[PDB]
């Protein structure tokens, strides 16, 4: 097995809360998710990393520019902040997964092009991520790894899996989020599989010569068996989404309960899963 694990742990990730994780996991994160805006700087980012590195896990950061959208970032309007955040990264010099404008193809962040401003187009968006990219590189920022995301669906107007992708050049991994909601949500969700939530998105990532992570998932407990849906979800990947690389979850219980635990199943079906997965000792 190549396939990492990683998670979202419910909080920032201390020390503390990578443990509980791993204790209820029974097993070591390879991968460990945080999200900051771009009012954030790596200061504030640094002692989550230290865990995070301590831990013997590579930090996936999804970084949300709420402050700047594509055409305000292509501008060059935030590259003070971005050349900071390049050289702090550089000069802590650890292997990092970095997720810019994500979920780009929905329309509820600002920066998506499906969002109602109508600011944000293909080509505001390409121009955006390659100009972040560039500066990153300049700074030497070379051990930062370029997520390029897509929500499973599609979702406003003008949104597509790939017409916002800013090419082979500026990425290192493709990404897929997606939930299975159940029958949560009153605009009338329906229950769905893992390979039905990805299957799409994936089809369209697999035509690009990059890996692929599944960067955020969960399901929930109502309108069908979550302990199922997650036996069923890693056996989908391993048989028939070769091409991921790592499968990142969303554990949360702040609206719909996405965690692991959610219930006694549950947990006993995600540890059986990830068991199938090979042992890798870590060693610093």
């Amino acid at each position: 097995s190549g396939l990492k694990i990683g998670a979202w742990v419910g909080t920032q990730p201390s020390e503390s809360a990578i443990k509980s994780f791993q204790e209820l996991q029974g097993r070591k994160l390879d991968i460990v998710h945080q999200f900051i805006n771009w009012s954030t700087d790596f200061s504030w980012v640094r002692p989550y990393a230290d865990a995070v590195y301590n831990n013997g896990s590579i930090l996936m950061i999804t970084w949300e520019p709420w402050e700047y959208n594509t055409v305000d970032i292509k501008n060059g309007k935030a590259d003070a902040y971005i050349t900071r955040m390049a050289q702090d990264m550089k000069a802590y010099g650890k292997e990092i997964w970095l997720r810019p404008l994500h979920e780009a193809n929905g329309d509820w962040y600002p920066w998506a092009i499906g969002y109602s401003s109508r600011v944000n187009t293909n080509e505001t968006y390409i121009a955006a991520f390659r100009h972040i990219v560039d500066i990153f590189r300049a700074n030497g920022a070379t051990n930062v790894k370029w997520v390029f995301n897509v929500n499973c669906d599609n979702v406003g107007n003008g949104t597509s899996y790939l017409g916002h992708y800013p090419g082979d050049n500026y990425v290192d991994y493709t990404s897929i989020d997606g939930y299975n909601w159940g029958t949560t949500q009153s605009w009338g969700s329906q229950w769905q599989s893992f390979d039905q939530v990805f299957s799409r998105a994936y089809q369209a990532l697999a035509s690009i010569n990059k890996p692929i992570i599944i960067a955020e998932f969960a399901s929930a407990e109502i309108g069908g068996n979550k302990a199922r849906w997650i036996t069923e979800a890693y056996n989908s990947i391993r048989t028939s989404y070769n091409k991921v690389i790592a499968a990142v979850w969303f554990h949360e219980n702040k609206e719909t309960d996405w965690r692991i635990n959610s219930s006694p199943e549950a947990l006993a079906a995600y540890r059986e899963a990830i068991g199938a997965l090979e042992h890798h000792h870590h060693h610093h």
